[PDB]
């Protein structure tokens, strides 16, 4: 006898396509890949509980890569099972609401992705693509499983693999609507001269080797191309918040006089990282752990700082 179900393809479990599967074939014989909130149904054969159910495919005709482009803004052709692959340990970590946040229960190298989880929400920004406008608004209210598989595909990390703070928030910023972000430097050197430059989008807001704002704003040291050191500042700048960045060194953060930071301990290979708040008091948020202090010092890599629009009185 021949047995049938009904089941759902879709590549944005929004759009479903109706199939009729032959339950003694695999689902990989019958669709390609196949995964079914987020596990490997490939080699399997259809059961009775499976009526009814959306399993996500590749994009394997035209309608389906629209609707996967359109949703994603990727046509990396593993896209689909790397985000699934995540999410099928993603959905087993644990998110819980600290001093107000969502954030993320320690587990496989995630320290990293839980201080962006928790700084994106103290910063404004909104995601161009779909799958992250939808994902990030589930995040916020605390369910941030898909969020956080979404990260891992777009950065190209696989679940357990340690990242980096910095790079992590550049590709997501990436995919955020900062159009409107400008700045202006100059940079002076005594045998050069000046040379004033303006960035936009990205770069805008991402500064890589101070912590401090104030510093970037009076003035840094960097090299020339004669030999001579020359000094970078900041000229102009339109966000809505600016991130300062650089290797990881002793800093100490004040009250009130920034928004978040990062933290990192331990090496090139691995360590460890956590999150600072500046609220009424200071919160570190590591994971589910959160301690207060009035000061603190440690090795810290970002920085987060409110903006709107800043011009320098240096003449
Ligand atoms: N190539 C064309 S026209 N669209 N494909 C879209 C697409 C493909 C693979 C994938 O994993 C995610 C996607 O958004
Ligand atoms: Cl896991
Ligand atoms: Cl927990
Ligand atoms: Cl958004
Ligand atoms: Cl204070
Ligand atoms: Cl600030
Ligand atoms: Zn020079």
């Amino acid at each position: 006898e021949v047995r049938t179900i009904k089941v759902f393809t879709t590549v944005d479990n929004i759009n479903l396509h109706t199939q009729v599967v032959d339950m003694s074939m695999t689902y990989g014989q019958q669709f390609g890949p196949t995964y079914l909130d987020g596990a490997d149904v490939t080699k399997i054969k259809p059961h009775n509980s499976h009526e009814g159910k959306t399993f996500y495919v590749l994009p394997n005709d035209d309608t389906l890569r629209v609707e996967a482009f359109e949703y994603y803004h990727t046509t990396d052709p593993s896209f689909l099972g790397r985000y699934m692959s995540a999410l099928n340990h993603t959905k087993k970590w644990k998110y819980p609401q600290v001093n107000g946040l969502t954030s993320i229960k320690w587990a496989d190298n995630n320290c990293y992705l839980a201080t962006a989880l928790l700084t994106l929400q103290q910063i404004e920004l909104k995601f161009n693509p779909p799958a992250l406008q939808d994902a990030y608004y589930r995040a916020r209210a605390g369910e941030a499983a898909n969020f956080c598989a979404l990260i891992l595909a777009y950065c190209n990390k696989t679940v357990g693999e340690l990242g980096d703070v910095r790079e992590t928030m550049s590709y997501l910023f990436q995919h955020a609507n900062l159009d409107s972000c400008k700045r202006v430097l100059n940079v002076v050197c005594k045998t050069c001269g000046q040379q004033q430059t303006t960035l936009k989008g990205v770069e805008a807001v991402m500064y890589m080797g101070t912590l401090s704002y104030e510093q970037f704003k009076k003035g840094v040291q960097i090299p020339c191309t004669c030999g001579k050191q020359a000094t970078k500042y900041l000229v102009q700048q339109e966000s809505p918040f600016v991130m300062m960045s650089a290797p990881p060194a002793q800093y100490e953060l004040k009250h009130g006089t920034f928004t978040c930071a990062s933290e990192y301990t331990g090496n090139y290979q691995c360590g460890h990282y956590k999150h600072i708040t500046s609220k009424e008091t200071l919160y570190c948020i590591d994971g589910a752990l959160l301690t207060k202090s009035s000061e603190y010092k440690g090795p810290i890599t970002d920085v987060f700082y409110k903006e709107n629009s800043y011009t320098t009185t240096i003449k």
